[PDB]
């Protein structure tokens, strides 16, 4: 008798069992949800981490950088769960930016980092939205980047890309009864700037433990929030919301 | 097996069954959570209404502007759940601000303009007060909202009574975090409640239009169901890391220009 | 200069250390013709590079208010109307502000304090609009209420509901084609200000205030000087201008860009 | 007296005399600016139309996606403006976002090679500019850029309205590089202006967006007139806001202020 009992669930950006995404997996599956998984290149090693997940499930490999993974997706997810099955819920948990801080970036880096964080937002979506059931969800990973920040430069642009994204794909995604919405989370050790989270919570904030952010996911995945769409739920312990 | 089993809430607002508050109620009741409702002033009136909630709830009078009553509520509070019990939650679902401030902007005197946002916005920070210190920790304290970032033809100095809410829902998180206790607003659109010239009531139908326009999902202003449910998602143990925030149960509309 | 010609009423004047009186100063610096409203004020307003009738005006008083256009009308003379208003007033009591605790604020005090802060916003507006010439400018003081931070309590939440009054002014602005806008500053050690860094609220609400407004120098990219108030001045003259003449019911930030920086 | 007396100022986007950037340009000059201008590809065409502002400036080569322009770029505009001269403004007014990306195309359709140019152009081009010039820019100085609000979604503006979420974040940036020379970033985020061709349905769907732009506006909009955008630049060019930063000046009518 869970949150999402019955639901079929997509959860990409599982690469470790510190990912955001493993955490979101573990509770949904603790919630009752089925899920199909997907993952990027090291498909092997992150096949071993998904049998640490509670219960199995069919991993699938997706880079969203290509074209025919995306052309293939809605079938390949149909296989999984059975024909005349559709989803439920889809977990976009993916990010990346390389290494390159800020005006020495080239643009071929900008770009790769916008395609996979920002972009592949509205690819993930338009891949599934077809194989999604009225009252569905789909849930983006985001950190608040409503002001700049020292380190992280070109991935907060990322980010404000991803959220204007998201506002166009609940556009498209309302077509379908489904709603399209981000997670801003705090920090995740997946050092000033980290602790000062803590610091400005009213309800303190703990790096360590994935778990709130987990759940704040699974609320959105839920049918509890039937009126919320295009928006950013934070999960930050209320830092956002303080100066000091 | 609901979401708000065994929870112990209190939930304000309840004057008519078109109420945000009577939804709230019942679907927290639903959910399996055990009330305290508190009513203003017509209260033979509300113990009518609230008898058609699915669970019998004790009924407190809770006049937010009288000081009396809000030092002697948890104490009542108390009484009503058994010594020793403390709260899960609270709502705060209470609003008004006297028709000269919703030329009406620049005619309202500023009696009526106090009056209003005293029960508006002041009052959220006196019920955290009153509360805190019977809620347990991992609690929830929910008020209802309306997106008052942008100026409207109409509503007028009951924008302004919500963006004073908005801010202090910010300094009550605060308050809150000290007990372990969430503190957050719901941003409803707009609903067809009982008090919800010829100009007025146009630029209402106008702005309650364009809404459903709006919304990706489309918007039902005679539907509070998706307000209530939203309220008890805050409720729940699944937004443990949200504070100080605004969830918006609009139906996306506040996202989208046209 | 920028506002040559202009007629313009300046509010908030009480000391030389005001924003008003730098506001004023360079108004008049910039060829401003000036009516000057406070709530001694003589003495200081007398320390400006040019001559301006002060009139008396207690925002909550009703009389004063119905009076006021009048009363300016007679200052600037018959036939003439005003180019620009500033709103530089602001007031809570140390139970809404300071080292008072937030829930200790009883709602008497916090409502002057709105009163003043931010109905008064509306009741100049209102006053004053039916003697304002087309391209006029409605100015007013802000300090970025969008997240909590310690002891300004119920000024923040005063604030708040000025910036919503700010929207709707413009709303009735519009009207007689004038704008209204709010400068959001940082901090200025103004009378007040300077009491609190000499340690005139105690030891630990001193330090918290002043780690406040260190971070504000910290993540100002141009930096802030706490000690000058000329850059807020000068943002308030641009808005009187005529070089902003499609910003209304906005805030503009003269706060060295810290609002826009997390660290 | 004018507001920008003694200013040394590079406007670049100047491509027809209906172009922001023209606007900018005349007001900027009336005002008692020294320009140097940069123009995109049609360099003869753009000669054309800089003779039509009231003063002659130098028309420089610059293609913001070509890292040899950029290199050069400040090289250039020293030779254009004298050794020992440097910049006291930069006007950033670019944009681009090819048809898959914004019009009538669905969003969905938009291929990434298509949205990452855009961004090139419409985003990155602003760290692009700033890198290349603050080194030859004065204590004091300032950095402007255009936007159009994209804090909401809209009808049609698609990929271009996450372009200009992306700038937005990256003016913020700029503005603590241009800091460490005691310059100033900021963008302008206008109205829309008037700078059947897509059909029916889109084109009502469009007048319809910029149609409530005159309702919401307190004091109006005319998307026929830059002027008022024009002369916002000029103030953020100019020694009177000198406390903003990394921030976003609506020349809009105030209709981001209002909901109806
Ligand atoms: N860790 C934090 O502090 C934090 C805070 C807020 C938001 N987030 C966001 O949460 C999400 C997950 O990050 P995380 O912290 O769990 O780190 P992570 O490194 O564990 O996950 C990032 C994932 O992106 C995947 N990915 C990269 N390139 C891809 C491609 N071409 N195709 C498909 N997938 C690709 C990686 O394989 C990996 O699984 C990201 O969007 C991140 O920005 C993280
Ligand atoms: N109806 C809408 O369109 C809408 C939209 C967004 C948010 N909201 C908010 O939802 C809340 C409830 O509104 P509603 O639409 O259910 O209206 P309602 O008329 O049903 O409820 C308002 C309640 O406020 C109570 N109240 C007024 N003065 C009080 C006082 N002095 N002490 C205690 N209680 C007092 C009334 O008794 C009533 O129960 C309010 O905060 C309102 O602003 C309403
Ligand atoms: N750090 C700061 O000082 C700071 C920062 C941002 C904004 N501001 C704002 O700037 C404005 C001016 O403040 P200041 O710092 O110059 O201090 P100040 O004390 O010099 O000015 C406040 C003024 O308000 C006037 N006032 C108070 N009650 C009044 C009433 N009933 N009727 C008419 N006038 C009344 C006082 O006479 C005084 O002239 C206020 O709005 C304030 O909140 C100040
Ligand atoms: N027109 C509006 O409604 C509106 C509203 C708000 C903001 N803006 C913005 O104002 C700016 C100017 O646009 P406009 O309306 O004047 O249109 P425009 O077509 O006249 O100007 C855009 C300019 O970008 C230049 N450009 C394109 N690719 C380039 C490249 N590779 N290298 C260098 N320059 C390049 C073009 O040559 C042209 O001069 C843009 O940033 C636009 O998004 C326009
Ligand atoms: C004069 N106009 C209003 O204030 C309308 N209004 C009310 O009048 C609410 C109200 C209901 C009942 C009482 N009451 C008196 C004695 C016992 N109960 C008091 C107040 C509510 C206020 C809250 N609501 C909204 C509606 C839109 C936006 C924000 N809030 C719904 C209408
Ligand atoms: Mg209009």
């Amino acid at each position: 008798t869970g949150l999402l009992d019955g639901k079929r669930i997509l959860v990409s950006g599982i690469i470790t069992d510190s990912s955001i995404a493993f955490h979101i997996a573990r509770v949904a599956q603790e919630q009752g949800a089925q899920l199909v998984l997907t993952g990027f290149d090291r498909l092997r090693l992150i096949q071993r981490i998904t049998d640490r997940l509670p219960a199995k499930a069919p991993l699938l490999e997706l880079d969203v950088q290509n074209e025919e993974h995306l052309a293939s997706l809605a079938g390949r997810v149909t296989e999984a769960i059975g024909a005349g099955n559709k989803l439920d819920g889809v977990v976009h948990s993916i990010g990346f930016m390389p290494q390159t801080p800020f005006f020495d970036a080239p643009y071929a880096d900008v770009s790769k980092g916008i395609h996979i964080s920002a972009y592949s937002y509205a690819s993930m979506a338009k891949a599934l939205l077809p194989i999604m059931n009225p009252g569905g969800s789909i849930v983006g990973m985001d950190f608040d980047p409503s002001r700049a920040m020292p380190a992280y430069n070109w991935m907060t642009v990322a980010k404000s890309a991803l959220e204007s994204v998201n506002r166009f794909v609940a556009r498209e995604a309302g077509k379908y009864g489904v709603r399209s919405n981000l997670v801003a989370a705090g920090p995740i050790r997946t050092q000033l700037l980290e602790e000062g989270w803590d610091q400005r919570a009213p309800i303190g904030w703990n790096m360590k433990d994935a778990t709130p952010v987990a759940k704040t996911v699974c609320a959105l995945l839920s049918d509890w929030l039937p009126a919320t769409t295009g928006d950013i739920i934070y999960a930050d312990g209320g830092a956002h919301t303080q100066l000091l």
